[PDB]
């Protein structure tokens, strides 16, 4: 679809992100621009084949996006998806920090269990951290956007040695960011790059706060073993008995 087939309503977040309402039906959605004016050739045929490959993504832990429309205008292109009114993760954690108030068990537990069902869709059709988490109005959790400067918190042991393929490093990125959740700060921190890494070598970080129960600190424990193959799997995750079906999507 084109461009008038839809109205803003205001901007979310500055590419940038705004809130929009389609026409046809008043459906709220959100579209994200990003100005292709200054890509090569080169670049524009990466774009087109990673919105492409974005469109094919259909699961209800993942942002859906639904359309990506062309305005030869203003050299803009809209990527058209879905509306999550409850904001990114990176927002919460925030909101806790500042209201010295921890997450309630049960929310962290939906998280996992959400975001542990999107880790389990990307690696079959083979960027984990609070910013790029979303929650709808359902208390639904989605995963969704598919360098210097900020501090790699997440940066797992194996992915600091050599970047290379590997599930097991983003089951430690969901270790560290429900971690996060709970403690409202991330297992291991530093003022510089090298005294992250020496941290995150030792493998150590305190417990977190002792309101959560044994059986949650023990599977976060789990997915921050030093040992990519002592990281417990997507199914052995979703195995564990925290988890019931009250903790997944539901439309
Ligand atoms: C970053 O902060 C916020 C983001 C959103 C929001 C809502 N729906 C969305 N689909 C998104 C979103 C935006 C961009 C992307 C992406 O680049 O893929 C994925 C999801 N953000 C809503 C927000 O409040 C309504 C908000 O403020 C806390
Ligand atoms: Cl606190
Ligand atoms: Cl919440
Ligand atoms: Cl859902």
């Amino acid at each position: 679809s084109r461009a008038e087939d839809y109205e803003v309503l205001y901007t979310i977040g500055t590419g940038r992100c705004q809130k929009i309402r389609r026409k046809s039906d008043g459906k709220i959605l959100v579209w994200k621009e990003l100005d292709y004016g200054s890509m090569t050739e080169a670049e524009k045929q990466m774009l087109v084949s990673e919105v492409n490959l974005l469109r094919e993504l259909k699961h209800p832990n993942i942002v859906r996006y639904y359309d990506r429309i062309i305005d030869r205008t203003n050299t803009t292109l809209y990527i058209v998806m879905e509306y999550c009114e409850g904001g990114d993760l990176a927002s919460v954690i925030t909101k806790g920090t500042k209201e010295r108030q921890y997450l309630d068990e049960e929310f962290v537990l939906r998280v996992m269990t959400q975001l542990t069902l999107a880790l389990k869709e990307c690696h079959r059709r083979s960027d984990l951290k609070p910013a790029n988490v979303f929650l709808d109005g359902k208390q639904n959790v989605k995963l969704g956007d598919f360098t210097f400067v900020g501090t790699p918190y997440y940066m797992s042991p194996e992915q600091m040695n050599r970047m290379s393929y590997n599930e097991k490093s983003d089951i430690w990125s969901l270790g560290c960011l429900l971690y996060e959740l709970c403690a409202l700060m991330p297992p291991f921190t530093a003022f510089s790059q090298k005294e992250l890494a020496g941290k995150i070598r030792e493998g150590k970080f305190r417990r977190i706060p002792y309101r959560y129960s044994d059986e949650l600190n023990e599977i976060i424990t789990r997915m921050l073993n030093l040992k990519d193959y002592h990281r417990p799997s997507v199914e052995e995750i979703l195995e564990n008995p925290l988890i019931l079906e009250h903790h997944h999507h539901h439309h």
